[PDB]
């Protein structure tokens, strides 16, 4: 995600595009004037056009234009649909040349000010073979040091099989080098070069750069201290941790061809917010196999969920086909177009081949529970109860002021799910199925870890979000939702400690 400049003004962006760019050069940056917003700056006809992009709780909104799940999917869309981006007057804005950012402060491997001893401590405790970081030098101001661990062990050791090597990086006229050879435009360029071609020591050791040092995993028992640091005002804040996570989104541009098919286009609440092909729910009840929904598996590729959009008039029947096929017994939803897909209390309705009875509704302060009976018409023996949890106290703007409501809600949802043997994935849906949906699911994943293992366990919020985002685009949308996840997990741990 080199075209994203985290710490530049609009004036700086214009000057950068006018001096180092040409017509078609572009970059993105966070809005300094409206928290959360972003600006896409594009050079056209020797001038710079600015395009406002709102990151709401539900999606990214190119103002006056279309919705997207992430900034990276937005840029990818227009980099491959040249001529689809136009002003209201109709004039085209072409995205041709990403203007690369040199700033490394948002990269997972960049630690800024850090002593050589501390770096060795961190790499010793948390590192394994190929763990690395880049730190400012204290012995050569302005220079940097790449510290990398190599060996066969993992963690603290005394067999000498593992070591930390410190590679000095000179900064000479805004260019970076390791003392010879190529001079790189940025630390990121240097780092990417040695990821592909690791440096070999004179005696043969290959300094493989396999993964950045993890700095975000914490012990759940120490959640308060991390939160207090992230909450400070004057930097290792929620903003910085979230920005670093966002910087990884170009690794999540998985294919979404099925959702792009013409016969499926009108089954999407937003035409550009689509399910990844490799995790989408495939309907095989035959027809049409498509629904805009993804399976979300915890510990993906190392309880499950279906993350999906609110139903459309023309997808209500598909929604119930999915619920039936997947043996889902619990639905989590919010409401704020997406259509009502259940009958009123005591009524029975058919949705295509599926029949649904609303047996009983129960009102709580934070949510309404609907006990639904689902069956396939002509086959009364297929009946099963689907418990629909309609969360009611999520504010129209931002996140709940106290996570207690969500937590008690998810606790009840968890117990309902756990009481039904062999129940399928919990279905979570609202709006586009990524914002609140991802927030609910990530909270539930993290809480479930603490359920099994207790307060003395490791949790990693951004790594968990990245893992969920590899299964559906843009899960967890905003820094407010990110902070809310931490607040919810903190509240949950404190509840258990007391």
């Amino acid at each position: 995600r080199r075209w994203f400049h985290p710490n530049i003004t609009g004036v700086e962006a214009e000057n950068l595009l006018l001096t180092r760019g040409v017509d078609g050069s572009f970059l993105a940056r966070p809005s300094k004037s409206n928290p959360g917003d972003f600006t896409l700056s594009v050079r056209r006809n020797g001038a710079v056009t600015h395009i406002k992009i709102q990151n709401t709780g539900d999606y990214y909104d190119l103002y006056g234009g279309e919705k997207f799940a992430t900034l990276a999917e937005l840029v990818q869309y227009y980099m491959e649909h040249h001529g689809q981006l136009k002003e209201k007057n109709g004039d085209v804005i072409e995205l041709k040349y990403p203007l690369n950012c040199a700033d490394p402060t948002s990269e997972r491997w960049f630690h800024g000010h850090l002593s050589g001893k501390e770096a060795e401590k961190l790499l010793t405790e948390k590192g394994k073979h190929g763990s690395f970081l880049v730190r400012e030098s204290q012995s050569h101001p302005g220079d940097f040091v790449l510290s990398v661990r190599t060996g066969d062990d993992k963690g603290e050791s005394n067999d000498g099989k593992s070591k930390v090597t410190h590679v000095m990086i000179r900064c000479q006229e805004l260019k970076y080098d390791v003392g010879g050879g190529e001079r790189f435009d940025s630390l990121t360029d240097l780092v990417e070069h040695y990821k592909k071609n690791p440096m070999v020591e004179t005696l043969g050791t290959v300094l493989q750069l396999k993964q950045p040092l993890n700095t975000t995993r914490i012990n759940a028992a120490e959640i308060e201290s991390r939160v207090r640091e992230l909450s400070k005002l004057a930097k290792q804040g929620f903003w910085e941790e979230f920005e670093t996570l966002q910087q990884q989104e170009c690794k999540l541009l998985y294919s979404r061809k099925e959702g792009q098919r013409q016969e499926n286009k009108n089954k999407n609440r937003y035409k550009n917010i689509l399910p990844f092909d490799h995790t989408r729910v495939v309907l095989h009840d035959g027809v049409s196999d498509y629904i805009n929904a993804n399976i979300i598996m915890p510990e993906f590729e190392t309880k499950s969920y279906i993350a999906t959009q609110g139903c459309l008039q023309n997808t209500v029947n598909d929604f119930w086909r999915m619920v039936f096929q997947e043996n889902s017994r619990v639905i989590v939803m919010t409401t704020k177009k997406c259509v009502k897909y259940w009958p009123d209390e005591y009524a029975l309705k058919e949705y295509g081949v599926m029949r649904v009875r609303n047996v009983k509704e129960s009102a709580a302060h934070d949510y309404t529970l609907r006990e639904l009976k689902l069956s396939k018409v002509g086959q009364g023996n297929t009946e099963r109860t689907v418990w629909q949890y309609h969360f009611r106290t999520w504010p129209d703007h931002g996140v709940p002021s106290d996570p207690g409501g969500v937590l008690d809600f998810l606790e009840e949802v968890h117990h309902k799910q756990e009481s039904i043997m062999d129940a399928g994935p919990v279905v979570v849906h609202e709006s586009a199925g990524i914002g609140r949906t991802g927030t609910f699911i990530v909270i539930d994943i993290l809480i479930d870890i603490i359920r099994e293992k207790g307060v003395d366990c490791d949790i990693d919020v951004p790594k968990t979000i990245q893992m969920v985002r590899s299964q559906r685009s843009g899960m967890v949308q905003t820094e407010a939702q990110y902070r809310f996840i931490y607040m919810a997990v903190q509240h949950y741990i404190e509840t258990l400690q007391r």
